[PDB]
């Protein structure tokens, strides 16, 4: 089952270890996560920070099919194509279901606010850095399910979690 009323998702790639993200970019190559990302965010509200929004590349900015909402606290920065917003709040002002989709500044911000996950795990060698952008933990509130491990035509194993409260 799925709420519909002020519904905030979170969604996010990750490796065992943590990872989301190393020095701007996500490391590693799962294609079919770039497909899964798309099953799930299209037609609907793209929450980021202005580092995600940085990270993505020229040819998806804004992200199509989807409203884009950009956080940053500068003043006056300019997203083309997308909105930007100040506060969690104003990110969330819309009743349409709305996901937030990084880095991991935004998902400890939003969290609180969140009754989905949904978590692509990636069995990737990436030991984790100080400096990388890590993965939001998910406490006992949630419950959920896990797929089967599938391989990636990159050849790296990856799994979807998909948890809800
Ligand atoms: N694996 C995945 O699923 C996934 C998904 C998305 C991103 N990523 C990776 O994660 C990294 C980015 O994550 P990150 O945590 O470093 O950055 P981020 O969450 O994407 O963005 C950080 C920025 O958000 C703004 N911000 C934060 N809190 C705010 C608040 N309360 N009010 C207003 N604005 C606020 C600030 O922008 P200003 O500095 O402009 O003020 C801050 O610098 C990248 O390497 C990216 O590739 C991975
Ligand atoms: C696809 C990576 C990704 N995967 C999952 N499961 N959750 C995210 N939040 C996420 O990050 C979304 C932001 C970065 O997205 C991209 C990064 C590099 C190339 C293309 C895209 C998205 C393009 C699109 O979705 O149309």
């Amino acid at each position: 089952h799925h709420h519909h009323h002020h519904m905030v998702g979170l969604i996010w790639a990750q490796s065992t270890s943590g990872v989301i993200g190393r020095g701007g970019d996500i490391p590693w190559r799962v294609p079919e996560d770039l497909s899964h990302f798309k099953r799930i965010t299209m037609g609907h509200t793209v929450v980021m920070g202005r580092r995600t929004w940085d990270s993505l590349p020229a040819s998806a900015r804004p992200l199509p099919g989807r409203r884009n909402v950009v956080l940053s606290r500068q003043p006056g920065f300019v997203a083309e194509g997308a909105e930007v917003v100040g506060s969690l709040e104003d990110a969330l002002t819309g009743p349409e279901d709305t996901w937030v989709i990084g880095g991991e500044q935004i998902y400890t911000l939003a969290l609180p606010r969140a009754i989905r996950c949904e978590v692509t795990e990636v069995d990737v060698d990436l030991p984790r850095d100080d400096d990388d952008a890590l993965a939001p933990p998910l406490d006992e509130t949630w419950q959920g399910d896990v797929g089967e491990w599938q391989v990636s035509r990159s050849g790296l194993r990856y799994r979807f979690h998909s948890y809800y409260r």
